[PDB]
């Protein structure tokens, strides 16, 4: 356990923290807003989008134990508790925004590419139901691991997030690389549902059947493919270098490899954590009714 100089590391790690906790503290606050305060009914994709935001103003409630612990000393003054509860909630929302995401992407597949007229909006049911298995899931999961760690682990230290062998807990590890298949497998059916849509949309478009709001297909096409982007440069590179990192810690090897693989593990946390704030901006700015209404309101 090197005890190497993140001076720098600490400074950027709590700037960047930081800047994403205020910006999706306001953005899941307009998202929870807007769905609950003007959306009188929902569908399966708003039910799947107020979900999302429960879990990304959970992670953004999480943070700010984060950004304490770096800007303090890069030291954890409380119990080794609190450290392992917000370590596992952080990570569970964040998993399960992934999950509502790839649903999100496959019912947006579902009702547009290949729908015809409608499946009369009854399928919130089945929305509310896979929502409730996955929240019963992850707290199931959050309370077992959570109950296993605490108890089972002796390794309790006054240090927070920081780089930790697995030979005492190879579960967690092979628990980790399950999550990153799991999620690799989700962003696969995302990158084809939306690349569907949009040569849809484009398609649809270009035949031009009718004059009017035949160059709206063209704006929902180029924003399923930027939603599309954004995912992957807010996911992608954190769970490729996620391997490397379950790799290094499941055998013994020296510290040089560690500190690097470490930095780069912050450094994909960051970009990961960005989905959360920017999640909620995407809805407003690809909604043309909300979309107008921020043009004409400022
Ligand atoms: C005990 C400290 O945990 C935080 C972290 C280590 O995090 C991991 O290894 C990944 C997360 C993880 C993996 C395996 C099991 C539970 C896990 O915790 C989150 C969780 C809870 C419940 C369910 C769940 O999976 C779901 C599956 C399906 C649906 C919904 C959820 C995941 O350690 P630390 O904070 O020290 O940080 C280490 C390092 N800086 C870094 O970032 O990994």
């Amino acid at each position: 356990t090197c005890p190497m100089d993140e001076k720098l590391l600490s400074t950027v790690l709590t700037t960047s923290y930081s800047v994403i906790f205020i910006v999706g503290l306001v953005g899941n606050i307009i998202a929870l807003y807007v769905f609950l305060g003007i959306h009188r009914k929902r569908n399966s994709i708003q039910i799947y989008l107020l979900n999302v935001a429960i879990a990304d103003l959970l992670l953004i409630f999480c943070l700010p134990f984060r950004i304490m612990y770096h800007i303090n000393q890069n030291k954890w003054t409380l119990g080794v508790i609190l450290c392992k509860v917000v370590g596992t909630l952080f990570y569970m929302n964040m998993y399960i925004s992934i999950i509502l995401l790839g649903f999100i992407s496959l019912d947006r597949y579902i009702k547009i590419n290949r729908s015809i007229q409608q499946r009369k909006a009854i399928t919130t049911k089945q929305s509310i139901y896979v929502c409730c298995i996955v929240w019963m899931l992850a707290l199931g999961g959050f309370l077992t691991m959570i109950i296993l760690t605490l108890k089972k682990g002796g390794h309790n230290s006054t240090m927070c997030f920081h780089y930790r062998d697995k030979h005492n807990a190879k579960g967690e590890a092979i628990f980790n690389f399950i999550l990153v298949v799991m999620f690799w497998l989700i962003f696969l059916l995302i990158i084809l549902s939306y690349i569907k849509i949009g040569k849809n949309l484009l398609r649809i478009s270009k035949r031009r059947s009718k004059f009017p709001n035949s160059g709206k297909y063209a704006t929902t096409a180029r924003n399923s493919f930027i939603v599309l982007i954004i995912f992957t440069i807010c996911f992608v590179p954190y769970h490729a270098f996620r391997f490397i990192y379950i790799s290094s810690q499941l055998n013994v090897s020296s510290c040089y490899w560690k500190e690097i693989v470490h930095k780069t593990n912050e450094i994909m946390l960051v970009l990961s954590s960005f989905n959360s704030c920017l999640d909620p901006v995407m809805y407003f700015l690809m909604s043309s009714n909300i979309r107008k209404i921020m043009c004409q309101l400022l």
